[PDB]
């Protein structure tokens, strides 16, 4: 019976992006290769099933530093990185391996699906 | 021209608020009056011109716990918290003067509005 707001969702994860650009309150580097990637924990762990699996893990739960698999693709890793914080993926047909491999490794089932819709109608 | 997702938004929120529920990653902690709630700085900014205009600034970055003005109601903070995790506003006739009055304290413009318009269709 509560009032939805159709808007609000979309509006956080837009704020959420202005605070990763102005570097406000992330708190975790990834490492892909030479190159890094600063990022809010909370929002890696939202959006794929590697990140919520590191840090639901007390464990693991405070590392600020996070080196991927040094065979993943930085260009995969910063498309899926920029999907996460505005839903829009940006699948093309030269980079739609490197994506759909890259979303493997993040265990991004949905994203997987999609590459292979795309691959499909391709 | 990038393929959108147009659940994303909504299931990173209902992620971050299951984050929150299981108190992970949660930095600060909101005393109003007698109760005390756990959250994410980075939903609060995104939600709050009170929470963004605090935590925006340097100085007060890295505090752990803000308590709200004596007069605020604890309820008022909870239903908008709920809101700001959910989208979804409880507004009821009996609750609607402290919601409104919390939401002009923490600076939610169009909660505010959306309580003037429920005010009018009441
Ligand atoms: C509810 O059962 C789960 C939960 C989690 C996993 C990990 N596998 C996975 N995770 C993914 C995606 C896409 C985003 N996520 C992250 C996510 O769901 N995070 C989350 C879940 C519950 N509460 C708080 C948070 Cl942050 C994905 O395609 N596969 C699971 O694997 C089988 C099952
Ligand atoms: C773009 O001009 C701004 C930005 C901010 C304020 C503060 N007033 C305010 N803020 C609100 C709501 C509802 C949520 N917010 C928070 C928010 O917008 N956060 C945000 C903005 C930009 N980048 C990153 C983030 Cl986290 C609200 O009704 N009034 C402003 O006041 C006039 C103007």
């Amino acid at each position: 019976s509560q009032i939805q707001f159709t808007r609000h969702a979309s509006d956080v994860l837009l704020n959420l992006n202005r605070l990763r650009s102005r570097d406000i309150l992330t708190d975790v580097v990834i490492v892909v290769s030479r190159e890094q990637f600063r990022a809010h924990k909370t929002v890696l762990m939202a959006c794929s099933g590697l990140f919520y699996s590191i840090f639901t893990d007390q464990l693991k739960r405070n590392l600020s530093v996070i080196n991927l698999d040094p065979e993943i693709n930085p260009e995969g890793f910063n498309i899926l990185l920029d999907f996460m914080y505005t839903s829009r993926l940006n699948l093309r047909e030269g980079n739609i391996m490197a994506v759909m491999a890259t979303a493997m490794y993040l265990q991004m089932e949905h994203v997987v699906d999609t590459c292979r819709k795309f691959i499909k109608a391709s």
